């Protein structure tokens, strides 16, 4: 089905993101519910790559609309669609990622997505098949992932989040669907959900223009984060676990490479093999 | 597809259902959320009618293990799976429920779920395609519905729950999975969402004998019930719009079904027409 294309081309654009957050359920009784979250953005997503199979897609966020360049946007997390792919790469704890290879009978009609952080590092893998049943235009996958900033920031109760997320077209955009599971992963013993949340991030495609400082800054600044992409995936194409350094020199990679101008493609990818421990 | 049908069938069994509710955003910042509900039941679902296009299923539940018959058994939701269906029931508002007729190209390959109430009334109709893809085995519907006593017993905030529902068979049974939206339908001002909320039940297939009460109360009461299904459906059948009297002499319709007997099948279907309007 082609119009599986036209369903994950159709996430690109200029949003405007509502990011909201509710908190469930819980095994324990005694759990005292967080108060719910709620953010907004101004995001840019672009079609990175366009390949017989692999649609990428990067999001970007308009900070200072009365601004131009670097200073004025911050990167977004990317997302990766593959279709029919065996190998993943999948959140374990902490700073490690593993390489999953799938069976490849199961992944027949379905598309992985493969969800990169700002520095361009894995974040989480899933794969799935879009339906289009229903008057409806769907995606969904269950994927073990790192904590973002809205919880590392408030609390240590748990180390993996478990994302069942749902990618639904819709006649303003797009939704964001997430049933969570907050977990806590210990060595050699099982799960235990500290508790679950539900999440429905609404993107509200707005006219481009809106969102040209971001279009500006990609024109230029590319090819050095396609060569940010370009080693990443020399490692993982070595088919082996991952370990991520978060901070060489008390400084982030995604800093480092802000820092570096569009030709220095060379620089780049020593920076990432420099926060890569193996 | 025939895993369809497969699958309908495998909503059926002896189970242990636990409900769990929890109110999630609204659009109103100074909102209260309310407490999660919790609750737990005994239920045994059974397959009353199966012919080649409708699967009806009966939900039963036993509130005492320990007792006989029929007060040791409350009668649940029915729910009547129709292939390829135009003909629907939505709910308005306050006991009225409109026809709506659909377009066949719009049902293709898809069943409606008719849920139907105690008194076998009915609640809520949608319609949409079971997905047997990625391993999981689902299908989902929105269908605007009355409040349920969970709600009606404690709110008068609002009066209609819009309804996206999620059935999908599991290896330990099947999860009723629930994303509602609260709404104000109203005078003086319009739809009004007053919150969300997300509703997880979990029904976990165990042995049969535990629901062999109720196994023995269908088979006393059925015809009864089948007498009652069959009043319902003169009036809906005639595709024209249902009002339904809450309580006739300040009784319930159920009530009075509740006080009979197997045996008494007339008495049965005109204390029904009695509450249609």
């Amino acid at each position: 089905d082609k119009r599986d294309i036209t369903a994950i081309k159709n996430m690109a654009g200029c949003y405007e993101v509502s990011f909201n957050f509710s908190e469930t359920f819980s095994p324990n009784k005694e759990y005292k519910k967080k108060d719910n979250y709620h953010s907004k953005a101004l995001e840019w997503v672009a079609v990175v790559e366009e390949q017989p199979n692999k649609i990428a897609l990067q999001h970007l966020l308009v900070v200072n609309p009365k601004g131009e360049g670097k200073n004025a946007i911050v990167k977004h997390w990317r997302q990766d669609w593959l279709y029919e792919n065996t190998d993943l790469y999948v959140f374990n704890k902490e700073n490690h990622w593993k390489y999953k290879s799938l069976n490849p009978k199961q992944v027949k009609g379905q598309w992985t997505q493969i969800v990169y952080q700002v520095d361009d590092a894995p974040r989480y893998s899933g794969s799935g098949t879009w339906i289009h049943l229903d008057e409806k235009t769907f995606w969904e996958s269950t994927a073990d992932a790192p904590l973002p900033r809205r919880e590392y920031t408030t609390r240590t109760d748990y180390n993996v989040l478990n994302r069942t997320n749902r990618h639904e077209i819709t006649e303003w955009g797009w939704l964001h669907f997430q049933d969570n599971k907050k977990i806590l992963r210990q060595d050699n013993q099982e799960d235990t959900i500290v508790a679950e949340e539900i999440g429905k991030e609404y993107y509200k495609k707005i006219d481009d223009k809106k969102c040209l400082i971001a279009q500006n800054y990609w024109k230029e600044y590319a090819p050095l984060w396609a060569a940010v992409r370009e080693e990443w995936a020399n490692k993982m194409n070595k088919k082996q676990d991952l370990y991520v350094k978060p901070k060489v020199q008390d400084t982030y990679l995604y800093s480092e490479l802000m820092k570096l101008e569009p030709q220095q493609t060379t620089e780049a990818k020593e920076l990432v093999k420099k926060y890569i421990v193996k």
